[PDB]
């Protein structure tokens, strides 16, 4: 092909982003089912897009499509020739712009679980292709508020609930569709199977998006790109991203592309050395280990501020990984080459937070810190060969390029380390501490076989005193914090529901074993009300 | 005067430093027979009541050690039985075997499963275990067993790998035993106290509550007399309430309760418990509004054993001001607060008393609760009319949420943990929970972490959560709450009390940590 892009390549699904909180979900499910897709805000003009959609799926939104600033999509999504799909409040634009008429109710934005039942077209009892698998008693996640009193302008109704007799409609003719319905959130639990209907079925897309064969395109991609003597400079942390794409660009351009792993002073009990261990032996990486835990250590020393700390992280590491940058390039040159790329492993949900429709506000323009001293300064172009995955999407490419399933399994730890989980100052026995308070914590997590049902766990340092019972004299010690979450739909994470025995086994080790720990707490907050990390 | 050492059969038992010899005078108790715990070195020429019956408990050491804690030797010739439990066994076969039989092995302890050694051709056993006679599960104290009977003493009681599990004396009524009737793992252990309290020692079981109200009032009438004052503190808490009561019902308007708001109190609690104790109570009561003195003086005070020192010598000034506050007034024609009520309980008296090592290195006081139990108290006031729910509520320490605020304190952060506070107690009584813990409050932690207002990061405050479930005065395990209820509560407060980001919840148990933050 002339362009290797994803979307130039594969039968591509396109959702318009109305800014509903659900609309990720509808392109993950539609990776999961194995049509590739994207997503952009509604104000996007189809026009200057670089690729064709098979078809394209109106999102949901908190508005009402007939009030003043009400967002709309490019009138030529209709005018396209290929399939629409419209969620909740894609129902509603598809009544603006093909019925008219305001026959939308303007019931408040009420959800609830619903009995829906497709709707019989003949006396023979045929159904709508968009229902195929989903004829009688689906259980999906009605929005009351997309209500509908009225047919739209040609279109007849395919789905009925027992409150919404136009829980779904289709067009007589043209290959528009609307629901009222969500059907990306679990709480539709067949609406997977509504999303492959549309995809393959209406839009005749090819479910052949796979890992399987995405690893060898991208390599090709890769190698295109970076060349045949050019160098490329990436950074590592033993997670599960950086782990991925460090070892696809070992297998396009091999010991061409060097990566970095810079301690902090603040990783996990001989993470700096097993993390070399896989990516320098067990997988082939030429990596280089760069210890600067007394650089980070010894200025983090005052900093009590937390926003203060997180500046101190970040500017200390592009400094100590451009230090690392031009000794590099000084080897190369001395090899007949240059550094020409910087790796980065960026995903596509962080480019979805970027793109993701906020309302009649500002579109965001103008990278990262670290990347931008790689760009000047350095001389460096960016390569992101995971922008366009998910996480689920890269574990399953780290399988095809032999890295251990074990290891792509791991929960994701941040890049100040324990830093971040020490709250307050950071000095080296509060990490001490944390680090063998979080070593029992996984230890118990991991021989209880409840490592793989949590989605992130780890202890905390909380330099708050708290009083115990030394033999017989009154101490006052620092406090251990536990957190560990289960991911519902890649949000809405809630405190995993240990069994109570657990948690006070648990407790009473860490207070055992770990010396200046007087109290063991455990986080019970959700991830919509507060966040997963301390700070 | 007349304490009630002297009007009742009373069970001494002789403390050997074991981590369980205030069960034994607990177990006592609820089976209707009066009790004291003294420490081993106590000589018993000086001891102000004769001892219906003597126990000694266990505890960590070996009888035939250099510096081995022993009892005074006029235990064994006081004329009642002795009951010797674990390494009161030890004791028993050191004065009265002259022989080291005992096994010295490790001291662990273990269930094992006791049968009382029949004595007859007819099946009869030691009225020690009568009711007590096949598969008595018990815990056993392994460093305590004997290789040989003590010198006059025979097998009452074994087990399967200890065939001298309980013994008696041929004629004396010496008895000992290998194992700890007094905790919960020996289910039948209170039968075993029985049969030697009421049985064996021929105490009279009526120790109760019902019958120690009018004493305890005489007795309070007697020692304040007819005509002097007394000062005590109220604080809400069944224990303050209770005495108070009791102060009432002894001497009526002669003593007088201070509450003291130190700006650290429960929402609106410094009303409802004006309203409860003058008008449902009728106490004499006056209130003072110290919040602003305690706040002022608590600011750029870090140390949380600096507060507590702070908050006690103000607490103190407000009462030495309030008593001659009282005095100076014309209605009270020339009356004197000679007396200050306290309500220290016994387990506070056993703390002071408690044998820990063989080193074992002004207004006058009225303590009417000095003697009784948690259960007790609340038992006495059920006696006095208290209702049924205000005796049964969790107690409040004197600092209040001064102590619930680790760090300094603030009159925002005690704001926060007072709105936080609510939240939690009020969810776990609609939850049907509030008799079943001991312990509930909630704490407010100055640790920033982040939040999502919006979106946009911010940082607040943290609030702890702390709920135990307790049996035994030095025993509690954090309340199992069920998982939604936890963060259902997680959720509600983060969204409904300002500056707060995170919700945890203490999971430290009572034999590594403690009740209370600070």
């Amino acid at each position: 092909a002339e362009e290797q892009n994803p979307s130039a390549t594969f039968d591509t699904i396109l959702t318009l982003d109305f800014g509903s909180q659900y609309t990720h979900l509808i392109t993950r499910r539609l990776r999961e089912i194995g049509v590739y897709s994207e997503m952009l805000p509604c104000t996007q003009k189809l026009a200057d897009l670089p690729f064709k959609p098979k078809g394209i799926i109106l999102s949901g939104g908190p508005y009402s499509v007939y009030e003043d600033g009400a967002p709309h999509a490019d009138p030529a999504v209709f005018e396209l020739g290929v399939p629409v799909l419209g969620i909740c409040y894609g129902l509603q634009e598809i009544a603006y712009r093909l019925g008219k008429d305001n026959v939308v109710a303007g019931t408040a934005r009420e959800y609830g679980h619903a009995d829906l039942n497709a709707q019989r077209l003949d006396n023979q009892g045929h159904v709508d292709k968009l229902f195929a698998g989903l004829e009688e008693h689906v259980k999906v996640w009605m929005s009351h508020g997309d209500k509908l009193v009225k047919l739209p302008e040609g279109f007849h109704t395919i789905a009925t609930t027992a409150n919404s007799e136009y829980a779904g409609i289709a067009h007589e003719t043209k290959p528009v569709y609307g629901i009222q319905f969500h059907p990306e959130v679990t709480h539709t639990p067949d609406g997977a199977k509504l999303l492959r209907n549309f995809a393959v079925d209406i839009c005749g897309a090819n479910p052949n998006w796979t890992m399987s064969k995405f690893v060898d395109q991208e390599i090709l991609r890769i190698r295109k790109l970076v060349g045949e003597t050019d160098h490329v400079l990436g950074a590592v942390s033993g997670g599960v991203d950086s782990t991925v794409a460090a070892k696809l660009m070992k297998e396009a351009i091999g010991d061409r592309f060097h990566a970095v792993l810079v301690n902090n002073g603040c990783m996990r009990l001989n993470e700096c050395e097993t993390v070399a261990e896989t990516l320098n032996k067990h997988l082939g990486i030429n990596l280089t280990v760069v210890d600067a835990s007394k650089r980070f250590l010894d200025g983090l020393k005052g900093v009590t501020d937390p926003e203060k700390k997180r500046m101190f992280i970040g500017a200390t590491f592009i400094d100590v990984f451009e230090e690392e940058a031009e000794k590099i390039e000084a080897l190369a040159e001395n090899s007949g080459a240059k550094v020409k790329w910087f790796l980065q492993g960026t995903l596509y949900p962080d480019v979805i937070e970027s793109i993701s429709f906020k309302g009649p506000s500002a579109t965001i323009k103008t990278v990262g810190a670290l990347p931008k001293r790689m760009i000047e300064g350095q001389g460096m172009k960016l390569i992101e060969p995971l922008r366009e995955l998910f996480k689920d999407e890269v574990r399953q490419l780290g399988r095809e390029l032999g890295i251990a399933h074990e290891l792509v399994m791991r929960h994701p730890f941040p890049g100040p380390g324990i830093a971040i989980r020490v709250l307050g100052e950071v000095t080296p026995e509060r990490v001490d501490i944390a680090r063998k308070a979080d070593h029992i914590f996984i230890s118990m997590i991991r021989e209880a076989g409840l490592y793989d049902k949590i989605s992130q766990a780890y202890a905390a340092l909380d330099p708050s005193k708290a009083v115990g019972v030394m033999g017989d004299k009154r101490v006052y010690a620092e406090i251990i914090i536990l957190r560990a979450v289960e991911t519902t739909d890649f949000m809405t994470a809630r405190a995993f529901p240990f069994d109570n025995e657990f948690l006070s086994k648990c407790a009473t080790r860490i207070i055992n074993e770990v010396h200046g720990v007087s109290r063991v707490l455990y986080d019970i907050s959700s991830k919509p009300p507060a966040t997963i990390e301390m700070e």
